[PDB]
Formats: structure tokens, C-alpha cells, sequence
């Protein structure tokens, strides 16, 4: 029993969504074999850049977003896992299963988004494929897609940001509201809920 019990690996940063220029695009920074090794050791010496990371476990891939010096993502992707870092695995600093939220100290080299104080309801969702999708805010934690899409297009983007027109963080993408496989709306953890957690 006890001597053979395994440990879950760390979450590993495997890429990023580049939002620095005039064109948004995904970049991969680590392949699958390196990901598997890094998840086991928890030691990731790769340089981190940007606000939105593409992250992976052994079994899932999703997004994580830096806001106020914390790299946030969804519990349904990360569970209670550590994140791999240059000095070894780093324990979560926030875990809230009720909000579907986790966070770790933001990695060195990352850039953080600023929480939105605009009160604007014209939002933009950034996906793991670097699609920037307009979303009208419809409540505290809900927004409608201006152009509905099959849920396939959104899968793997939980943990990504909803941004206001000025590029502030408004929320973290959590669930898709789908009818017959088509996403007409999204639900997100509002940035105020992060700010309170902090
Ligand atoms: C709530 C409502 C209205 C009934 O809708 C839905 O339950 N809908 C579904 C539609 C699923 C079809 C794919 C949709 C495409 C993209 C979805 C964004 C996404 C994703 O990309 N994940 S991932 O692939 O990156 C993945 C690798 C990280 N999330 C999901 O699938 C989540 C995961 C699962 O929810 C949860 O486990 N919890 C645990 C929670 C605890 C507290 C609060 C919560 F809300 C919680 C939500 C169901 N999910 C939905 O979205
Ligand atoms: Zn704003």
C-alpha cells in the first residue's frame, strides 16, 4: 500500500498566448516529452513571458492568467497541484473549490494584468488558440458570445481571461453554457472575487 503510493505531478507551463503586438498568437515553449518530465520533477527552468500561459498536467491542458502577481486558473484543471518552477514545485497560495479557482505566485518573467475598474460590459475572451472573442457582459459572472461557437472551440481555454476594451482583467473563464453543443454564453470568476480572495 503506502510505499508504492504515487504523487500527482505539477502543472507545467507549456506555452503562452502572445498579446504584446498587433496580432494575438499561441506560442509553444515546451513539447509533450519535456512536459511529462517537468511535471514529475516540478523543476522548470524555461523562461516565462506574458500574461496568459498555456498549462498542462499529464491528462489535461488549459490556460492560466496572471493578475496582481498571482497566476490564476481553474480547480477543475489544476486540482490542488503544485506548479513547476525553476527551484522546484511551488504550492498553491489560493485554493477555492467553491469558485473553481486556484492560484500560485506569478512566475518570474510573467507580466500581470490589472483588475478592471471601468465597469464596462463590452468584453473580450482570449482562447488557447489566440482567438479574441467578443462577449457582452450579462451579469456578475456571465457573458454572451456575440457569435456563438461549438463548445469544441472553447474547450481547453478555462483559466483564460475576459478583458475590457482597455485590456484590464474582468474575469477568469470557468464554464461554457451550451445548447446542443453550441456555446451561446460563458461563465467566469469575476476579478472582484479574485481581489477578495487576495
Ligand atoms: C455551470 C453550467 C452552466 C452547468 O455549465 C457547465 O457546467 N458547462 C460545462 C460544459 C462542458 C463542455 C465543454 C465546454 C468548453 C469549455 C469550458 C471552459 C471549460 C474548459 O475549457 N475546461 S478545460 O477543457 O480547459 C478543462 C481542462 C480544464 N470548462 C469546463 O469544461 C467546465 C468543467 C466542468 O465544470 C466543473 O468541473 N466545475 C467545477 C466547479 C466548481 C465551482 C463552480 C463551477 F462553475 C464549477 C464548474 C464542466 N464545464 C463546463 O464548462
Ligand atoms: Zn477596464
Amino acid at each position: 500500500h503506502m510505499a508504492s503510493m504515487k504523487k500527482k505531478g505539477s502543472v507545467v507551463i507549456v506555452g503562452r498566448i502572445n498579446l504584446s503586438g498587433d496580432t494575438a498568437y499561441a506560442q509553444q515553449t515546451r513539447g509533450e516529452e519535456g512536459c511529462q518530465e517537468t511535471s514529475q520533477t516540478g523543476r522548470d527552468k524555461n523562461q516565462v513571458e506574458g500574461e496568459v500561459q498555456i498549462v498542462s498536467t499529464a491528462t489535461q491542458t488549459f490556460l492560466a492568467t496572471s493578475i496582481n502577481g498571482v497566476l490564476w486558473t481553474v480547480y477543475h484543471g489544476a486540482g490542488t497541484r503544485t506548479i513547476a518552477s525553476p527551484k522546484g514545485p511551488v504550492t498553491q497560495m489560493y485554493t477555492n473549490v467553491d469558485k473553481d479557482l486556484v492560484g500560485w505566485q506569478a512566475p518570474q518573467g510573467s507580466r500581470s494584468l490589472t483588475p478592471c475598474t471601468c465597469g464596462s460590459s463590452d468584453l473580450y475572451l482570449v482562447t488557447r488558440h489566440a482567438d479574441v472573442i467578443p462577449v457582452r457582459r450579462r451579469g456578475d459572472s456571465r457573458g454572451s458570445l456575440l457569435s456563438p461557437r461549438p463548445i469544441s472551440y472553447l474547450k481547453g481555454s478555462a483559466g483564460g481571461p475576459l478583458l475590457c476594451p482597455a485590456g484590464h482583467a474582468v474575469g477568469i473563464f470557468r464554464t461554457a453554457v451550451s445548447t446542443r453543443g453550441v456555446a451561446k454564453a460563458v461563465d467566469f470568476i469575476p476579478v472582484e472575487s479574485l481581489e477578495t480572495t487576495m
